[PDB]
């Protein structure tokens, strides 16, 4: 079932469909997207080269590594890393809500991802339950949108800065620890009524810190916002981590010149030369890809 | 109660599909339990159940029967046997003109109606339009069909809200897609906003200046349904039968055919008017209706 180096296994999305498969090479498992361009409208082929410059620049361990990108005249494939635990929502869903000591862990990376995300001038601009996974492990990686939409939506204001995401991550603080949503309604005149004047239950289970942390996300004003910088300072963030405070997230200098790994490339038949090239160039391409997969 | 309940066929409240034991019709009854209903969710099924009672028009649900306990309340309504109009539109793909336009005629009828008892539905859907065995229209997500005042916070409340909505799903009834879409609100908002929209090219002219009707930007500035429904392509067929205002038929309590075959069942003339003309939605209104068919 062969593009590039990949045995496709079972699909596992569809509407652009999302196959997982194997790595001829490595053996690795990963999640392809395959994407008919030739059925996109314009902005849709917009938002698709905007999120793959993303994808190509981004480098955390609870966003999604982006591995190989192969592209052809009518369709583009996305080669990127599998999280085989699925959705937060199913979790939630699934278990009711996280003790608090969970969601903390959860949404610790969450804010670093995001965080990290804004250290680089992009903002994410539209997050969700529907966008937060899982690995085997359940650490999140990030990859429907109403009770989510920051009270600015409801204004006509302007709808472009970080502080979008910060009223964002407020929703999924809140439903992460109280497994549902702040803001509510059967429709949308309902859910705007609720989003404007900005008042959300307090679940009689939840702590004072944990309220007091909601109340830096969730200010009506935009810009009266926290940086995530700021919020990450916050105690309910840090309780349980007095030692290792919450900190902007460093990325750790790239290493094109791993052995081990280009030793197992030249067996394979490349040459030291292309693995150079293909990685200080960023390319992409089935050398690169390869080289990051034997990273696991 | 007084009914077989059949296959389930909705979850998430229950709908399950019935047949009334004493007329053998079928029905669907809506099943909900209200001690997991907070606040405004009890608010909205108070008013949803106002307004159920009242509406009689062929392309409105009839509601039959209201049996309300402590716990459970459950509305017995008209079964539409067809499935939403969504469904229709990704199975067949776009409608002909010809069959958006009596689709159309009877959800602008409906609607129409709706607003000549001083009730806006304030929320149409495709997922809200379904079809009966014979492809009419019975009336029962939601930001593409928001009209734009949402967005710009001003207030959300009068018929004209219904008007831009209508245009929205004449223009998915005729293109198989919504006019303003976006794979998210910043982006949908902006499209609503600026308030054009793509024009397909198979798309008459007739049809697209009636999109011009209700897809207004300005809400004061939107045509009421009575005008719309003067419209030249509502029409096209149509020369001898203009579209008009639904007028509501004349109550009729007094069937003898209907009271006496209710006699027997054990029945009280008596309370066949009370039931009736009270508009009580009890088993006696519920059979009298029943037995309507």
């Amino acid at each position: 079932p062969h593009i590039g180096n990949y045995r496709l296994l079972k699909t596992i999305g569809k509407g652009a469909k999302v196959k997982l498969a194997r790595h001829i090479l490595t053996g690795k498992e990963v999640a392809v997207k395959i994407i008919d361009k030739t059925q996109l409208n314009s902005s849709s082929l917009q938002k698709l080269f905007r999120e793959v410059r993303i994808m190509k620049v981004l480098n955390h361990p609870n966003i999604v590594k982006l591995f190989e990108v192969i592209e052809t005249e009518k369709t583009l494939y996305l080669v990127m890393e599998y999280a085989s635990g699925g959705e937060v929502f199913d979790y939630l869903v699934a278990h009711g809500r996280m003790k608090e000591k969970e969601a903390r862990a959860k949404f610790r990376q969450i804010v670093s991802a995001v965080q990290y995300c804004h250290q680089k001038f992009i903002v994410h601009r539209d997050l969700k339950a529907e966008n937060l996974l899982l690995d085997a492990d359940m650490n999140i990686k990030i990859a429907g949108s109403p009770p989510y939409a920051a009270p600015e939506l409801f204004q006509g204001k302007k709808y472009d800065g970080p502080e979008v995401d910060v009223w964002s991550l407020g929703v999924i603080l809140y439903t992460l620890v109280s497994g549902s949503l702040p803001f509510d309604g059967q429709n949308l005149k309902e859910l705007r009524e609720r989003v404007l004047r900005g008042k959300y239950r307090i679940p009689f289970y939840m702590s004072t810190d944990c309220e007091n942390l909601l109340k830096k996300f969730l200010i009506l004003n935009p810009s009266k916002r926290g940086t995530l910088e700021q919020i990450m300072k916050d105690r309910w963030m840090n309780v349980g981590h007095e030692d290792d405070e919450l900190k902007p997230y460093v990325e750790p200098l790239p290493d094109y010149k791993d052995p081990r790994r280009t030793e197992l490339m030249v067996s394979m038949g490349y040459t030291r030369e292309e693995i150079q090239d293909s990685l200080v160039g960023q390319r992409y391409n089935e050398v690169m890809a390869t080289y990051l997969l034997l990273g696991y």
